[PDB]
């Protein structure tokens, strides 16, 4: 989960520093469409360069497998046992 | 399936406040929001404040888990038997 | 495979039916506004109605679990083998 | 993975060369809006021809499993080892 949690944030930054530099995006709009791009959200437009175009296709593929797999831990590791214990009073 | 589909609805619920006071949407169209952004569907248009999308990231990583989950108990134990349990004439 | 071939079919129908005449689309844009949403790819704009919203909420939740389920008997089984008893010359 | 790897890229090719000639795209586009179809993510606009509406619906039954196949083999055993054969100085 820490580790899970490290990849996630790097792989974020990543992408947040392509974004606002290829794309022209402030820091918190290239955070955004990173992270709704990787949780296969897609509710903003997409890139408009071709060099957007070729990162994403590859950022997408590498980052998917991570966000969702921290995801996964984020669930039933840190919420179900957190919620869970919690029902008992 | 009743804890799942509580957590689920207050979840929804929160989407729901927050889209429409920060956002200006009407109730619905911020319910519509949450659920579309938590089931990863993503057709609405992103939030325009950055206070909106520093909350969809977060809301995004927590909400998912728990939506997904729901969503799989009801179809893995309130349908296919349903369903099934509907072949056997 | 077929029962959950038919399901899928049915649901789709259903979501057809729906949008043609809530939302006043063409059956193959309503039927294509199904299966988007339902695969949650979403690249759609969202319906414009109260009445569409709802449904879709609604649809969406009752709808995954059974399109994602025919996908992956799909690809598991009429796919993987089809493709891997495919390799052996 | 080499045979997921294949498979995923002749996928891709096909859904290239399909929305170049039907909808008009330059190649890179045609490739972005296939990965980003079959990854769920679904961020541009859809096709605005029937058949392009047609073929995308089954496109993305037939590729779903494809695709999320090869990115979950990709994630799981050339990602975590590399990354966690990473951790262990
Ligand atoms: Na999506
Ligand atoms: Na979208
Ligand atoms: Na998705
Ligand atoms: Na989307």
């Amino acid at each position: 989960f820490q580790v899970l949690f490290v990849l996630t944030i790097l792989t974020l930054i990543s992408g947040t520093i392509f974004y606002s530099t290829v794309e022209g995006l402030r820091p918190i709009d290239a955070l955004y469409f990173s992270v709704v791009t990787l949780t296969t959200v897609g509710e903003t437009p997409p890139p408009q360069t071709d060099f957007g175009k070729i990162f994403t296709i590859l950022y997408i593929f590498i980052g998917i497998g991570l966000v969702f797999g921290f995801i996964h831990k984020l669930a039933v590791n840190v919420q179900l046992p957190s919620i869970l214990s919690n029902l008992v009073p």
